């Protein structure tokens, strides 16, 4: 019944983390865990990214989630217009329901905020992620 | 034809590495690259492993391969007597062909040395690994 050894054997799944590449791979690594998949599709050609990357270093919350989840880096035409409708821009913090389904339509409280990726919007960014990895239904 | 940017973008695959678990997963991650699979099955209950673990820290060669390949940690009955015949002991540095086949029968020059895992046998250990990740045939 009850567990044992109050100390996580493996210490930390993403104890180190890695530079993942290609969507599928990202999907599989998560698939093996049968858990929600988080993948921040980003690039650097657009100073825009450099914006989030700023507070990103201080927003320990972001990391905590970026390190314990999946990561993707794609700066070349590949995301077929079938994988994401308006997801044509850069800031594309996408998520995938347990079934490995890219539920990009996953919003939060103020769906009107997660549109203007402000240098300090980490609030919604974090809530969303924190919300994406949180189920709400199972039997109902 | 020729490549580009003399600086590997990813700057490293297992740049950070991770504490993998369960055979399958090991095969999974390896298969994603369709390359030879290296998995050092070990435990710590037996002071034996502690031996290799000694020079292991200095034998940069071992690491170099342990970091750029697969890793497995199993200290509980699981390796069915079908996965490895005499592989019942501890020092079980197993390998898997690109087809994800656990070719445990992979020996080296002195097949009589890799039997007595000496505190300094790293010589064969390294040669073997270095040899396991090296093909010899394709068309013939």
């Amino acid at each position: 019944i009850d567990p044992f050894t109050p100390q996580t054997l493996s210490r930390g799944w993403g104890d180190q983390l890695i530079w993942t590449q290609t969507y599928e791979e990202a999907l599989y690594k998560s698939k093996t865990s049968n858990k929600p998949l988080m993948i921040i599709h980003h690039l650097d050609e657009c100073p825009h990214s450099q914006a989030l990357k700023k507070v990103f270093a201080e927003n320990k919350e972001i990391q905590k989630l970026a390190e314990q989840f999946v990561l993707l880096n794609l700066v070349y035409e590949t995301t077929d217009k079938h994988l994401s409708p308006d997801g044509q821009y850069v800031p594309r913090i996408m998520f995938v329901d347990p079934s490995l389904t890219v539920r990009a339509d996953i919003t939060g409280r103020y769906s009107n905020r997660l549109y203007a990726y402000e240098p300090a919007d980490t609030a919604l960014l974090l809530d969303n992620m924190k919300k994406a990895l949180k189920l709400l239904k199972t039997e109902l």
